[PDB]
């Protein structure tokens, strides 16, 4: 009472998994967390979740190693992000480690659902919605937190790393400074459906999100973007856009920056990336690799960019892709328990 | 893009046990009290289903519903008014219907026939007619919603959707017919929408992020938010209302100005009505042009501002008396100037809406 829900108070009642977590918030505080069979949600028609998008989510993977032990990849970063998203849309705060322990217990009940094939895992989807039975745009004192799980079977059609189809049109904007693009809110995704369809009929599989008067490369679909090149100063570097408001702080993004910094072989920085710099670098043969990063596709190569209906080839595949494969191998090693690391949380 | 549901295919299920009526003398909070019935229509792979109109009940949604994860949701807001002869009427519902599937087209929900939904809503209000209040400035708020209902976690076009309409009786925004002003926080750090964005559609996603800014307006002691856009600080919206400025322009001409529909402005029904009304009078210049803080600041020190107001069916016309910008107070002359134009707009809209003056803008139920 008077604070957050506790995993020690959990209520147990024994393509998605068999069970789900559910926690309710109402004025005075949180109710106890419930692990119950997968079932439909019953919401009032005036629920603020459906009218004013008082909704946020998270996305992380649970990996089954060779020793058959299930582990979550840096879940503390997902919990940090979830709480920041909650504060912004201006829902109840909760204790990050209590939600983690509740999710741990949920994955434990559905442990048989975690796949062990190469490139497979269990997708954990936590959600927090406003559940106020009112049409007023306000702080929603009733709320609902739920977690659902689902097995995912390899991103790539086989085991071969395949490059993806980008469209770069300045008329479409995902996020803005002073906006809400740095939080995983449902509201940022709905508007992308029409843009993705526009990309598909223009011969592209995904969208390269441009921002500002100087056409800054921000995100690749629902992934962060990275460019491995020799910059205009002659130094070999790995660059990704900074957290200035328009970028979603990805867990894989942070991990790639952390790993590359530890190696100390090349410069690793956060510095926006304009189409002017990319066009110049391509023409000068300074670009090595360009990729997207995210939970779905850990490291995802890009081979051409349709900018103002262009056919700009990105030489990612003819440069190995050396860094992508190194990142993929080291991540697989950490995630599937082949090497012990502080980044993994055992379930 | 697969036609529509028909009003002729609408069945009916009356309530077994009705909700409690508030009563003409007890406090009505906006959007917390609901009527006995609701409209609901489902869409899937075969197309649209039949409506029917059922008792007020909770929605049953799959946990992976795209409405809850990726905000595939939109809404409308219009009012039904009851005159002192018991006749119920809707204010320009065709425009709300026009604002509907444009919103659905955007994120990327099924199309429907505007007149078929209008007939279904008309019938729903007729069923719950006893819920429409009588008192001075009271009304029934009508809330149509269309959501994506896909049972998967992919960010894609839903193969399943749900359209529903709920009703709620609301009190007068201004008691006694006497308009009162609001103060606004103008902080450029928070942006509601951007060009190439989705602020020109009534989608749920544009509202959630405004809750924190509204709370920051409250803490800084200011009656609602003034939404600034760009490095030039363009005045765009007043909370969930369109903005209008009545002043003598820099060129020396008396005018009524409101921002143009360039992508950051929601095309309000009241906004369009005020423009239509002002143009029909032909007493002053009516123009759609960007308004900046620099222009407002210059007009204020030169004494050229007469009235500044917000527009949009909860309030119709809402006066603004103060704007907190750059930690400094800007006293807006709205109130000392009558407020003449606001009172004229309010009287005209009140007379049209409650049927005291007949107009083609009103749709009978
Ligand atoms: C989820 C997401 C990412 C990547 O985040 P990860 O935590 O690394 O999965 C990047 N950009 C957007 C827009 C996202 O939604
Ligand atoms: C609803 C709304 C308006 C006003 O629209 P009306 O149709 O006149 O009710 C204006 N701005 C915003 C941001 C709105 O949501």
């Amino acid at each position: 009472a008077s604070s957050s829900f506790k995993a020690a108070d959990l209520q147990l009642e024994m393509t998605f998994t068999d069970h789900m977590l559910m926690v309710e918030w109402n004025d005075k505080g949180w109710g106890q967390p419930r692990i119950q069979p997968f079932q439909n949600l019953t919401l009032h028609p005036a629920s603020s979740s459906l009218h004013y998008s008082l909704q946020l989510f998270e996305g992380m993977k649970a990996f089954k190693g060779k020793d058959q032990q299930v582990r979550l990849f840096r879940p503390w970063l997902n919990m940090d992000r979830m709480l920041r998203s909650a504060m912004r849309l201006c829902l109840p705060s909760f204790d990050k480690l209590e939600l983690l322990e509740c999710i741990r217990r949920l994955i434990e009940v559905d442990k048989d659902w975690v796949p062990d094939a190469a490139g497979t895992s269990l997708y954990v989807r936590p959600v927090l919605i406003g559940n106020e039975p009112s049409l007023g745009v306000s702080q929603p004192r009733r709320a609902l937190l739920f977690v659902i799980l689902c097995p995912v079977g390899a991103y790539f059609p086989g085991g071969s790393v395949t490059p993806v189809s980008l469209l770069a049109d300045p008329a479409f904007i995902r996020a803005w400074v002073g906006g809400v693009g740095n939080y995983k809110l449902g509201g940022n995704y709905g508007p992308t459906v029409l843009v993705q369809q526009e990309a598909l009929k223009r011969g592209c599989e995904q969208v390269l999100w441009l921002y500002g008067p100087d056409h800054q490369l921000t995100e690749v679909g629902t992934m962060n973007i990275f460019v491995y090149w020799t910059h205009e100063d002659g130094v070999l570097e790995l660059v990704t856009p900074p957290l200035n408001g328009v970028i979603l702080p990805g867990v894989v993004r942070q991990s790639l920056l952390d790993m590359a910094q530890t190696w100390g072989e090349f410069r690793v920085v956060e510095r926006t990336i304009t189409m002017k710099q990319l066009l110049r670098a391509l023409e000068e043969g300074r670009v090595r690799e360009v990729f997207g990063s995210g939970t779905a596709c850990q490291v995802c190569p890009v081979h051409r960019i349709l900018y103002k209906d262009r056919n700009l080839h990105i030489p990612t595949m003819e440069n190995g892709p050396e860094l992508i494969l190194r990142f993929q191998k080291e991540l697989k090693e950490i995630q599937y328990g082949i090497r012990a690391h502080e980044w993994m949380f055992p379930v």
